[PDB]
RNA sequence: CUUAUUAAAUGACUUCUCGUCAACCACCCCUGACGUUGGGGGCCCGGUUUGGCGGGGCCGGGGGCAACUGGCUGACCAGGCGGCCCGGCCGGGCAGGGGUCCGCGGGGCUACCAAGGACUUCCGGGUGUUUCGCCAGCCCGGACUAUCUCCGGCAGAACCGCUCAAUGCCGCGGCCGCGGCCUAAGCCCUGCGGACAGCGCCGAGGCGACAAUCACUCCGGGAGGCCGUGUAUCGGC
DNA sequence: ATCAGCTCAAGAGAAGTCATTTAATAAG
DNA sequence: TTGAGCTGAT
């Protein structure tokens, strides 16, 4: 195991042992720290020498699921699955229906305007530009903490012209341009092929064992099978819906969502809770109201563990946007 | 790299409307005290007529066992903001004057650096869970008309309402000698009648930050290399 | 008097037009 | 995807 370090000047170190974190600790040289994908590491509190040896990065994009891994020039130091629920065209659905139905019922006759609303720059339709700022932020978030000098990552390409059915190439092209303009300002890129993905897969033998076979391929590291195997995945919430929607017996609408409502805890954050004598740490999907004086909370999968007395928890960090995950 | 063709992804405007909830009126049915009056119900699902969607009229069945419906009004984010009015920037409010589409008609103009506006361009504003902050989308104002972006109609077409259905037809110029004249189904303005609204616009979308984040093994407070700035998988024994 | 376990319901669609980004191919 | 209702228990 390895604990990554990073400098008084905010570089990435390279990764130290557990015995010199906890002696850092301990001596007051150097404060712990965890990422906001709860990734443990160390700050310094004092200048080090700043030698430091290559270490690249590989993410293979999918549709439901990504892969990611670092690799030290030696060996694999990481795995990761980044886990895109594909909830936004829901949402947006159920929000275009509902204005609709709105402006049916609640405006005059309107002009019909569709002929020049012309687009000004670079657009992404709602749920590419979510996919991509997610992905972006796993990879802005490795490279603080690592001394990533290498971007690995294969090109997806599909043939639409010649087969209708390829929905999950579509929301995985679509975006890439943004991606790679972004990925070169923290290191340099190499683009993969699919051919070459599968060459290096069936020469070295969950998808984040692809991601680490191409940086097998790319930089020749050996496999790591004890390498930690983390997964994330970013957090979803009823944002500004407020209400339900549907008025139900005698025309009340029950309350459903917002993030935040002038309570201490908010939904993304992450707690510590105690239930029935036992103790969970989770992320908050549910606040107190005047009449249901409970706080919800959330394992790493995003179900709910149960709601809890607003006495027992304790707030650990503020939202990050990710929960995390090792798995064992 | 410009343009085009095919195919995915998912964003916007508009029309038509389902779905949910609540109150009143009219009619019908079961049942109760003695036609007056009182409790409750009058519901669903499938098929069909259309190019298609929603009403309506038919066909059939379920479930009740009682046969099986009309009219009309109000609500579906919490709220925020604008126009104008009344009282004294707070309180209350929608009278006036605006917005769109359709039918018939008129005035001025022009043939693509068009007619001359704006879903163009530039600047700015409203809305947009919030602890704070940013963005997408929609809408609006002023300044020009921005290094150029955009501007139509008929049939099919009906039991009704809407719709550029598949398909078919027209207009996107004509005439003369690059230039000139003329003229629209194109551009600006506008009259009378009808439709929607009852003063309008936006509200169910994405995200950043937070030090409360103190780890990993292993013993029973400590251990799990010393040095190259107490980083290092690189170098040194 | 309040903690914990278990349960419940939850808005959706046709059509006209238009617009980006990413493929494979044209033609320049 | 989340607030809220109901019950049993101490
Ligand atoms: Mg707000
Ligand atoms: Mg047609």
């Amino acid at each position: 195991t390895r604990v990554p370090v990073v400098g008084v000047d905010g570089r990435p170190l390279m990764p130290t042992t557990p015995r010199k974190a906890r002696l850092l600790i301990r001596d007051g040289l150097a404060v712990p720290r965890r990422n906001k994908l709860g990734l443990f590491y160390i700050q310094m509190l004092r200048p080090v020498g700043t030698r430091t040896q290559p270490v690249a990065l590989a993410v293979d994009p999918g549709a439901k699921y990504d892969g990611v891994a670092v690799a030290s020039h030696r060996r694999v130091e990481l795995r990761a699955m980044v886990f895109l629920p594909d909830d936004v065209p829901r949402k947006m659905e159920t929000r275009r229906n509902l204005r609709r139905a709105r402006r049916y019922r609640k405006t005059p006759r309107r002009p019909a305007r569709f002929d020049n609303r012309r687009r000004k720059g670079y657009w992404l339709a709602p749920t590419q530009r979510f996919k991509v700022e997610a992905r972006l932020k796993v990879v802005r978030e490795l490279c603080r903490i690592y001394p990533v000098q290498l971007i690995v990552t294969e090109d997806v390409r599909f043939n639409h012209a010649r087969d209708r059915n390829g929905k999950y190439f579509s929301t995985v092209e679509i975006g890439k341009t943004l991606t790679y303009r972004e990925y070169r300002k923290l290191a340099e890129l190499r683009l993969v092929e699919v051919s070459e993905t599968d060459a290096w897969r069936e020469r070295f033998g969950t998808h984040a064992n692809d991601a680490a076979a191409m940086l097998m391929g790319v930089t020749g590291c050996a496999h790591n099978p004890a390498a930690p195997f983390f997964v994330w995945r970013r957090l979803r919430y009823a944002r500004r819906s407020l209400f339900r929607q549907n008025p139900q017996k005698d025309g009340v609408r029950p309350r459903f969502g917002g993030t935040a409502n002038g309570g201490f805890f908010r939904k993304g954050d992450w707690v510590e809770a105690e239930k029935a004598g036992k103790v969970y740490r989770g992320w908050v999907c549910g606040l107190p109201t005047e009449t249901t004086k409970l706080v919800g909370v959330a394992d790493a999968d995003g179900k709910r563990i149960g709601q809890f007395s607003p006495k027992k928890v304790r707030l650990l960090a503020r939202s990050t946007g990710f929960s995390w995950k090792e798995v064992a």
